[PDB]
């Protein structure tokens, strides 16, 4: 389906909320939500949120000068092929809160400063009904 | 018809999201969402979100020492009788962002210090499905 890419020219502040509503295809493998620091290829990523249906896992990480940081994995997979989903990604001064459904799924401490974030990206095996930045 | 009242023993910070999902009765006059700083009757209100189906308006305000403050009004009423709704109240360093539907509605700029808030209440003419604090 069409992916999402949107600029955040001033960055984001504690209280920024990214809301993604969609539907994991019935034969999906994996999709992702990126908060990048530029339009450049493989740019630094303050957050990489990667639900993996094929391997039954959800990986969190950051990227800096082309090398990945230490992965963090959440408890379980709050996604199912063929089911719709609602994701909130909430920026605090300490980290990102990943809310799936009606419960917080994981908390990802910042590695890159918030003010360096300048681009949001949503793609993969995912059908998107709405992407909003509040 | 049941009202929601839950304590925030650790308070709220920037990056906190208050999600409310419910339905407005077909005979509703008003319902309210309050962020109070204690369980006192007539406690100080850092925020008071008051949709009104009878006078067709949405009022924001703050209470301090029993006295209401300056009233702020949103553009229109994104609520209807006999219709479901979703409301996001997002706390940041500057104020509270009120989102209704899938669109930013209004921004209430802080009056009380955010650290005062220790309690959440939802009452009035409203039928609640979920009230989550992320
Ligand atoms: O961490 C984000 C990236 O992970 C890469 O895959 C990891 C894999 O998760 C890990 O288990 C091991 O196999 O090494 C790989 C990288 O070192 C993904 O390929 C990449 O797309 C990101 O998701
Ligand atoms: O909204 C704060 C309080 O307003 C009270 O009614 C106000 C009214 O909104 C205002 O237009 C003016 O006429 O003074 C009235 C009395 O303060 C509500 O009765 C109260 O519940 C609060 O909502």
């Amino acid at each position: 389906n069409v992916p999402h890419k949107s600029s955040l020219p001033e960055g984001i502040r504690p209280g920024t909320v990214l809301r993604i509503a969609g539907l994991v295809p019935p034969n999906a493998s994996r999709f992702h939500v990126n908060l990048l620091c530029g339009e450049e290829q493989g740019s630094d990523a303050a957050l990489h949120f990667n639900p993996r249906l094929d391997t039954s896992e959800v990986v969190f990480n950051s990227k800096e000068q082309g090398s990945w940081g230490r992965e963090e994995r959440g408890p379980g997979v709050p996604f199912q092929r063929g089911q719709p989903f609602e994701v909130l990604i909430i920026a605090s001064d300490d980290g990102f809160k990943a809310v799936v459904g009606d419960a917080q799924y994981h908390h990802f401490r910042h590695r890159l400063p918030l003010a360096r974030v300048r681009l949001v990206e949503v793609g993969g095996d995912v059908q998107l009904d709405s992407v909003r930045i509040f």
